[PDB]
């Protein structure tokens, strides 16, 4: 056991990886494309930079590695391998992560069947992520990778065009439907070929949002504990909710309807990922017996305040116990 490792120097640093990984080419922690000779796959190898430099780096390293090991779903980035050239904990300084080399992202105008398929897969991945009690919080085209056949994976990996309004108001307390807002913005752009809310700053962005969805109703105003937020919102010229048919001219009426259900100011009234999958817009793709869920991901490992060496040992344990996908 223990692969044989070989050394080389790429993009201003050294890389010790198993022989199975060949033809490393920087596309960049730093990243190289590689060919995995065992599986016949092209892969992304990430060498973490400075993984244990401080308590906070070490804790982040542990958290990222645990999260990637927990994610086991077709529409979510997964961990193909993790390794270290270290033979023991005492030698343990470097961590390398291996994932599917994804060809493109959604930043790289579509037919309706195609828009349907991409948003379907986003929602299928998001159902899974949300079922693990994880909120992504930064869904945007650059965090959505696609291959040849339009098969999509949500990436972990700034523009604020996809951000839910509550995040820009620094609400804290976020519901998982922050991500549904993002999906609505992404879907809108796939339909029209333009950014739905291209604000030049946070305030401009919120003016664009209000113009579409209209100013908060009394029902939402009842849920705002911030006195100054309330005072400001009341001072606004009441604007009505635009009719979405007139913004998304010619779009599939079912798409427009789903957009109306995602792009709601009140996060409590947004459709969930699981609900959205059953929307008639996705009739050709939806299968309730093939939209799997995750076990709850334990994030407590995260309110803890430990020593560097403790985070490092906990990370080492996670490297050693890794089992590659069968
Ligand atoms: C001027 C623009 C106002 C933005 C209004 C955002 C309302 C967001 O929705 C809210 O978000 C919270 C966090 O999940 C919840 O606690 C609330 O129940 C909900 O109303």
């Amino acid at each position: 056991e223990r692969p044989t490792f070989y050394r080389q120097e790429l993009n201003k640093t050294i890389w010790e990886v198993p022989e199975r990984y060949q033809n490393l080419s920087p596309v960049g922690g730093s990243v190289c494309a590689a060919f995995d000779t065992k599986t016949g796959l092209r892969v992304a190898v990430k060498k973490l930079s400075r993984p244990f430099q401080s308590i906070i780096h070490a804790k982040r390293t542990y958290r990222e590695l645990r999260l990637l090991k927990h994610m086991k779903h077709e529409n979510v980035i997964g961990l193909l391998d993790v390794f270290t050239p270290a033979r023991s904990l005492e030698e343990f300084n470097d961590v390398y992560l291996v994932t599917h080399l994804m060809g493109a992202d959604l930043n790289n105008k579509l037919t309706d069947d195609h828009v349907q398929f991409l948003i379907y897969q986003i929602l299928r991945g998001l159902k899974y992520i949300h079922s693990a009690d994880i909120i992504h919080r930064d869904l945007k085209p650059s965090n959505l990778a696609v291959n040849e056949d339009c098969e999509l994976k949500i990436l972990d990996f700034a523009t604020r065009w996809y951000r839910a309004p509550e995040i820009m108001l620094n609400w804290m307390h976020y519901n998982q439907t922050v991500d549904i807002w993002s999906v609505g913005c992404i879907m809108a752009e796939l339909l029209t070929g333009r950014t739905l809310f291209p604000g030049t700053d946070h305030i401009d962005q919120l003016k664009l949002i209000l113009r579409l969805v209209g100013t908060p109703g009394a029902e939402l105003l009842k849920k705002i504990s911030s006195e100054s937020a309330r005072n400001y919102i009341q001072s606004l010229t009441q604007m009505p909710k635009m009719n979405f048919a007139n913004v998304f001219i010619g779009a599939n009426p079912l798409a427009v309807d789903l957009l109306e259900k995602m792009l709601v100011l009140d996060s409590d009234k947004r459709i969930t990922a699981a609900q959205a999958l059953a929307h008639a817009y996705f009739a050709q793709y939806h299968d309730p017996d093939d939209e799997p869920v995750a076990d709850p991901y334990d994030q407590s490992s995260e309110s803890r305040d430990l020593l560097i060496d403790e985070w490092k040992s906990l990370t080492y344990d996670e490297v050693i116990s890794f089992v590659p996908p069968p």
